[PDB]
């Protein structure tokens, strides 16, 4: 829904009276099928004078702070990824303190992409003061477990050791013995394991036939704290998808309850989107299984 | 001095045995005349394999840690700007830890403009272990102080208030009066106070013809601390160059000694270079008065 009033032509999405959504604001000879830096900063210059403050949730791109009259927050959330639950904090929480400098302070929130990190990032303000992947709608949960029960504050922090991985319903995916994913465990932008099944060597696989599980057991698992993303490789052809990857995670271990997690098949970063429900069946998913070190 | 060994023609700077400089590896439609981010990541997977870090000193674009082996550090440097003091400690900590890691670990910087971010990051770590413009050689100067008389930390924390800011040698830059600077003052990408000299109002002017002075008292300054930039804006055609800006600075508050800040003619961000040598004669300069709360 283009914002086409007032002779104006920007990509803006005034979600709420005090909360404006937009796509990045661009320079240079991208101004023709973007938004053009300049033209936007008019916009909320004749709209909000200086009541306005920008967030770039870009953890890719930014402009200058000079733009929006040295009112701009970067909040480094990668493209189809999910914030730290710290970032979503203070997020929030400079949020709350620019509503409180007076009552028409509104505010601008864009990504580079599509409305997935900005739509992120507005539901989760939404939901605090009352997206496109599974993992920002399974983080808006964890804010709003946050906001409702840990109040607006980390939950109890807890470190857990991961011991193996279950993949339900594997018939169809893959070589047709589970021996082709590639594990990738991801804490705050650093790789801290890795495994191929084909080698056999930094894990192991035992796959039970009767109930179509390729259950992966992972030796020696990092002790994850916070927040982990959880990507599947594959050699065999899987239709990759977001960040070019069959399947990924993310989520908040100190929400991981009983030492269990499993992801349905509509959780499944990617095989989420319904153009891809034929190598993924209903049944599929992929269970974590914790450990208390 | 690109790199044409080995069938590459990458724009590398072995700067040192296990320390590289090179430009911003980009991607999309950019690699026609700058470095394709995979040709580069190729290059220093064959040349240093699971042994390097790559340091990507811009505040305006960044690719995907992915690409290196998610061994990728953002310092939020900005173009024509000089690292927070905070920021390159923990620079010059994380390479320290990278190198005693292994004997053969190496580190890979690069900025997306010249190498004006990616010298002086580069020339700190020489100068630890043993640049464009001049606040990021003061800020060399700054890390030098530290590393040899507050070992490696941050100074005695001094937070002091401009209370005046004094211009030499004005006659023949500005309108002949001085009554068109506009004065910008940012402290972590926050503008703290801003004033205009025509208007009169947030500063008073008061042209010392007899010594060419045209001293601003600037009333009620902020209390800075840590590292302060200083932009000098204007209204009569002076030659904006760097930031586009007529000049700007780029200081420490810390390590004002008198409470006093004179910058000369050669230091003083865009007259530096030899290009604007008339507007700016030899005794052009700007002194910081500083008052202790």
């Amino acid at each position: 829904r283009r914002y086409q009033k007032d002779g104006f032509d920007l990509d803006l999405t005034y979600v709420t009276e005090r909360v404006i959504a937009m796509s990045f604001p661009s320079s240079g000879k991208q101004a023709l099928y973007r938004n053009p830096i300049r033209e936007v900063v008019r916009f909320l210059d004749t709209k909000h004078m200086d009541h306005y403050k920008v967030f770039n949730l870009c953890s890719e791109k930014g402009y200058d702070p000079k733009f929006f009259h040295y009112r701009v927050e970067r909040v480094m959330i990668d493209d189809h990824n999910v914030p730290s639950l710290d970032d979503m904090l203070r997020y929030t929480a400079c949020v709350r303190d620019w509503m409180a400098a007076d009552s028409r302070n509104v505010i601008a929130i864009h990504s580079k992409g599509g409305k997935g990190r900005t739509g992120t990032m507005v539901c989760t303000w939404l939901i605090d003061s009352d997206v496109e992947t599974p993992s920002q709608s399974r983080y808006v949960g964890y804010y709003e477990i946050m906001k409702n029960q840990y109040n607006r504050q980390l939950p109890p922090r807890k470190s857990l050791k991961i011991k193996s991985i279950r993949i339900h319903s594997i018939a169809g995916v893959g070589k047709g013995n589970g021996s082709d994913l590639k594990l990738k465990i991801i804490v705050k932008h650093e790789l801290v394991f890795q495994c191929v099944c084909a080698k056999q060597h930094n894990c192991t696989v035992f796959p039970d036939t009767g109930s179509n599980a390729v259950v992966i057991s992972l030796q020696d698992g990092p002790i994850v704290t916070g927040d982990v993303k959880v990507m599947f490789e594959s050699s065999a052809g899987l239709p990759k998808g977001y960040e070019d990857c069959p399947f990924y995670f993310w989520f908040n271990t100190s929400f991981v309850e009983n030492y269990r997690l499993f992801l349905s098949r509509e959780e499944l970063d990617n095989p989420h989107k319904p153009k891809t429900w034929d190598i993924y069946k209903e049944d599929f998913g992929v269970t974590l299984s914790f450990t208390e070190p």
